[PDB]
């Protein structure tokens, strides 16, 4: 009864507050695809995908745009949409980029469904909101920068940090 | 035969490449008295004093200026000048600021004596120049800054560092 009426995507390369240092060098931006799922209820679901490397970014955006044809005019019923996408991609391989694109749809559909019911997603799933302990994630930073980032995270109130080693 | 013919002093508060962090706060400048010891040979000996706190700076400069009267026109013979200053200040107390001022004179007189003989001080003292291992001195810096300063010192080629604790 609530139907999906549109899918818009936007590919962006966005600045990171913490540049990610790697064995190769430092990456300052993240490739994302921002998703807007329009509905017959007027509300729009929002989600996004992380493409990991700019090499995959346009391909992932293109895939989602082409997958729009499968979902526009279907009811906003994420579980049912997921089953349909799983079946449609059973030959191509329901994994990798295809699976990630299907997940972006699913996340936007549940955000829309929360909006249809004017309730936070956690409550729609049947649970109460509760605070959840968070760790601050850093990178392959070496001694100087790992110490600096760890001090900042502790000052912010985090009780754990993650560093990349190797 | 070479005589001291003048003493000039200059009080300065100079910027430190490494601000000194203390339990109280950070000190960005050092109080110095710069010394010029003029001679009948034309060469000028240079030395300086560290006054430790700006509270002592003008007093130390004033003391040296008044001590000029004891040394101008005396032969440039640091060992003999030292004996004379030790005797003249035997009642006042040949220690503390008085002793530091006498040392500034002595250091400038030996620099002048090196110049009279056109030879590096080390050779005048009868030794060969040799490289001497140096450690880089830091302060009460905490974890972030001590790590940062230690990395820099190692990159510069130092094989040791000193940190302030307490
Ligand atoms: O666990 C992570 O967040 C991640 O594996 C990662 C992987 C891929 C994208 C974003 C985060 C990681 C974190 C810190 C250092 C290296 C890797
Ligand atoms: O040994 C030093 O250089 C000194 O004692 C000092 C004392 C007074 C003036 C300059 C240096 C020190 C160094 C690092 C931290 C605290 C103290």
């Amino acid at each position: 009864e609530v139907l999906i009426t549109g899918l818009r995507t936007r590919a962006v390369n966005v600045p990171l507050a913490y540049p990610v240092h790697t064995a190769v060098g430092t990456v300052g931006t993240a490739p994302l695809v921002l998703i807007d799922l329009a509905t017959s209820a007027g509300v729009v679901g929002h989600s996004y995908l992380f493409a990991y490397t700019p090499v995959a970014l346009k391909s992932l955006k293109q895939l989602l745009d082409d997958m729009a044809a499968m979902i526009v005019n279907e009811p906003l019923a994420p579980v049912s949409l997921e089953a349909m996408l799983a079946k449609r991609f059973s030959l191509a391989g329901y994994t990798g980029l295809i699976r990630m694109a299907a997940a972006g749809i699913d996340m936007a559909a549940w955000d829309a469904l929360g909006k249809v019911h004017e309730t936070p997603l956690v409550k729609l799933l049947g649970a109460n909101a509760r605070p959840v302990q968070a760790y601050d994630s850093h990178s392959l930073d070496g001694v100087k920068l790992a110490t600096e980032r760890a001090v900042t995270a502790a000052e912010l109130g985090f009780r754990a940090v993650k560093t990349c080693i190797g």
